[PDB]
């Protein structure tokens, strides 16, 4: 049964438009397969295609929006674009269609509308690209009647060991399509749809932008051969318009070009199935699945007072549907140093310069392939897997569908080495790639990362312990399978668990340092000068300088995550001897926490070094780092160390602003200081920790209840309206908001972590 619900759930997730760092485009969960991406652009001059087309997601002047209104990965959903440059409101419809042995089918709906301000007369080209990567598949345009291109709709067929056979049709759509009266109509046709068959080695067929101007400008070069000149210039469009070529080969290329308002329709047809999909079948299923995903959002996220309102609903929905959205499918190499220099050990005063050194060796190589099924912080900025941020993404996607969140979860601990380290960042493939700059792309196994993943897993045995519609939910109605899935990640855990301990150890024993045990201390390997980049509060102040005595309270609390977990589900495991030495180790770090970590004269936990005189200092810094123990759910509900940091969160001239918790206080002389990341601004992701720990102590007897219920009120409200009141203005969820103005400031589009917002609105932790 284990097996089972694993082939259905292969089968229900294998296709889906997993490539959200362009507009829109489908690929598969298989490395080399069939892709497909869309673009368009106006032509209003012999210059300006190039400039206003658009392929890769990105955020401007030119852009007013985009994003998902509705989706499922199982089921498909609804993306609008409002594209200034190109005076277009645009709507992307996906759709899945079950049956056969492939993953079944899909279609999709292009629409265009030209805004109030584009010319009525516009043109725009719209181009389809389609490419195979593979050995021994084979896809082919079945040509046309007509001489110079298609009057109909244009039939890819292809096959692959991978999809079996499938064709893949594109409908001749609605709109204008504009003719030319131009003498070179006698060689190119006034003006048609068109289709370029072509041929490139496998690993440059992403290159979709370069590939088709490689054939615009071979048009051209045409033109200017055979005495189409400035005499007597056809119009743009057609200078723009392909030679039809259909034909074989791993690359198709479907141009149109519209006058006015335009849609067609893609239909991908797997043989395997019954009768191949129709448009008719397109808007149907469109229909269907709105229905289901509003009816799921009413029951998974039923947004309680005093956000039941119709205007947080569609909030609500925008952020959660971004959210799921941005689910992507990445395959290739990353870049790995593999070293393990001993510079990168770190256990020498100075350690940053050393590591330096190291790195200026560049000994790192490409090394794969790897895959990764994950969501994503930001699709124009970063769209791609980091490992902590995975953590907060799938904490509302699990409310949504437990089996997807646990995928994800495989498939994030399926990349974890002999040793147990996942690279923080993961960067798959030259595509994923092409968008970093290579100094930023090298991965270092010394290199952890917070992890948030065990949260969800946390929320898991919860649900445990007490057909789309079915395999959303068949890890849990089925205890069985939930604990086979438990059954064999359960080891990857442990060994994750074993590495932190092994590679992100602190220095008691060395320096004079009195602590109930001799072993429960972390420190962050990577720390330069200004940053602790793999805590994940990039420019939180930390010790100065830094020193291989450090001690950070933040890391020490995660293997304090961990150990609750590996206690759980090593109980749900009957794993015995291991459940013991968990307990032995939690109860140390609860001692250590206190002894190496209380600041009894401020009133809160903080980071530690070793003085120029060789003895433990705490270094307090009060904002998010202070309150890591309580955030972590480590603190008990009568905790007198719990009181004081529900005091510091409170206060307004520290951490309390009117928009959600300050990441460092305005009394603390790093406040507002140098890049000011994660000093000062309010971040979703650690707020929803806070919100999330100020429920659990208000709905338990204790001292602290009343307190708690109260600042649980006002902080749940500030943080929704403000992400709320951002997302009116501005169409975006962001990265941080001000704690002075509110602003949402920094990265767009961030959802990302700001996106948990939908499970703070729907509350009942
Ligand atoms: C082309 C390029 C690449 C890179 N890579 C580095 C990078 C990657 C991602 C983040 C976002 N974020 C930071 C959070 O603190 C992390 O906790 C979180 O996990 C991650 C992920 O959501 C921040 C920096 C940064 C810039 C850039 C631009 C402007 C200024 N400085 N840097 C440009
Ligand atoms: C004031 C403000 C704005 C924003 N906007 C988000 C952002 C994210 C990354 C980029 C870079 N950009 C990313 C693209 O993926 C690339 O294709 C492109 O080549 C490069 C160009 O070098 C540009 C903007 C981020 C920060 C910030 C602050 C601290 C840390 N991180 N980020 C601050």
């Amino acid at each position: 049964l284990h097996s089972e619900i694993g082939r259905l759930n292969n089968q229900s997730l294998l296709w889906g438009p997993y490539r959200p760092n362009i507009y829109f485009g489908t690929r598969p969960r298989i490395g080399k397969s069939l892709m497909t991406g869309l673009m368009w652009g106006k032509i209003e001059s012999y210059t300006d295609f190039q400039h206003t087309v658009r392929y890769t997601c990105e955020q401007n002047e030119g852009m007013k929006g985009y994003g998902w209104d509705e989706y499922d990965p199982r089921r498909g959903g609804i993306q609008s674009i409002h594209d200034i440059q190109n005076g277009l409101d645009i709507t992307t419809s996906f759709v899945k269609i079950p049956g056969g042995a492939h993953g079944g089918s899909w279609a999709a709906r292009i629409k265009g509308t030209l805004n109030d301000d584009a010319p009525k007369d516009q043109k725009t080209i719209v181009v389809f690209y389609v490419s195979q990567e593979g050995e021994n598949s084979e896809l082919e345009a079945v040509p046309s009647e007509n001489e110079f291109g298609y009057e109909g709709d244009v039939i890819l067929k292809g096959r692959s060991e991978a999809l079996g056979n499938y064709k893949l049709v594109v409908t001749k759509g609605k709109g204008v399509i504009p003719q030319s009266d131009h003498d070179l109509s006698r060689l190119r046709g006034p003006g048609q749809t068109v289709v370029q068959s072509l041929t490139y080695p496998d690993e440059v067929l992403w290159q979709a932008k370069p590939i088709l101007f490689q054939q615009l400008k071979a048009g051209i070069d045409w033109l200017v051969e055979n005495k189409y000149d400035v005499a007597d210039p056809p119009p743009p469009w057609q200078v723009y318009l392909l030679a039809n070529k259909p034909g074989s080969g791993n690359v198709h290329i479907v141009q149109k070009v519209f006058e006015g308002d335009f849609e067609f329709d893609i239909l991908f047809s797997s043989e395997s199935a019954g009768k191949e999909v129709t448009s008719k079948d397109l808007e149907r299923e469109v229909k269907q699945a709105t229905e289901v995903f509003g009816e799921r959002f009413a029951r998974v996220f039923d947004l309680k007072a005093p956000f039941q309102g119709d205007n947080y609903k569609k909030f609500g929905k925008s952020m959660f549907s971004n959210l799921i959205g941005g689910i992507g499918y990445f395959y290739g190499h990353s870049l790995v140093d593999r070293s393990y220099a001993p510079e990168y050990d770190e256990e020498n005063e100075g350690f940053w310069e050393d590591a330096a050194e190291a790195r200026a060796r560049h000994q790192e190589a490409l090394e794969g392939p790897y895959e990764l099924f994950t969501s994503i912080p930001s699709r124009p900025f970063f769209p791609r897997g980091f490992l902590w941020d995975e953590g907060f993404h799938l904490l509302p996607i699990a409310d949504w569908d437990i089996d997807l969140a646990l995928e994800i979860i495989k498939s994030w601990y399926n990349l974890m080495d002999e040793d147990g380290w996942i690279a923080r960042e993961q960067i798959l493939g030259a595509e994923a790639r092409s968008k970093v700059p290579k100094e930023f792309q090298t991965q270092y196994p010394h290199y952890a990362n917070p992890p948030t993943l065990f949260l969800v897993l946390d929320n898991f045995v919860e649900r445990l312990r007490k057909l789309d519609e079915t395999l959303s939910t068949a890890s849990v109605d089925n205890p069985e399978v939930g604990l086979e899935y438990l059954r064999r990640l359960y080891p990857l855990l442990r060994r994750q668990f074993d590495w932190f301990r092994k590679t992100q150890a602190g220095d008691i024993k060395s320096y004079d340092r009195e602590a109930y045990s001799t072993k429960e201390a972390y420190r962050w390997r990577g720390r330069t000068v200004s940053h602790c980049l793999t805590s994940g509060l990039d420019d939180y102040p930390r010790p100065q300088p830094p020193h291989p005595g450090e001690l950070h309270v933040d890391l020490m609390s995660w293997v304090g995550v961990m150990v609750k977990s590996l206690i759980s589900i090593g109980s749900l495991l009957g794993a015995t001897e291991d459940v013991e030495f968990y307990t032995k180790v939690l109860d140390a770090i609860e001692h250590n926490l206190d002894d190496l970590h209380w600041s009894e004269k401020e009133g809160c936990y903080c980071d530690a070094t070793i003085d120029e005189f060789e003895e433990h200092k705490l270094v307090c810094h009060k904002g998010y780092i202070s309150l890591f123990p309580f955030l972590t759910g480590l603190l008990k509900p009568d905790s007198p160390k719990l009181g004081k940091l529900l005091a510091l969160i409170g206060d307004e001239s520290e951490l309390w602003s009117p928009y959600g918790l300050r990441s460092l206080s305005k009394k603390d002389e790093f406040y507002g200081t140098a890049e000011n990341y994660w000093r000062s601004p309010v971040w979703i992701n650690i707020n929803y920790l806070a919100i999330v720990q100020l429920y659990n102590i208000a709905t338990q007897d204790g001292p602290y209840k009343e307190t708690a219920r109260d600042l649980y009120t006002r902080l749940r409200k500030n943080i929704v309206e403000t992400v709320y009141r951002n997302w009116e203005e501005t169409g975006f969820a962001w990265e941080q908001y001000n704690p002075e103005t509110g602003k949402g400031q920094r990265t767009q589009h961030f959802t990302g972590w700001t996106s948990l917002v939908v499970k703070i609105m729907s509350g009942h932790h």
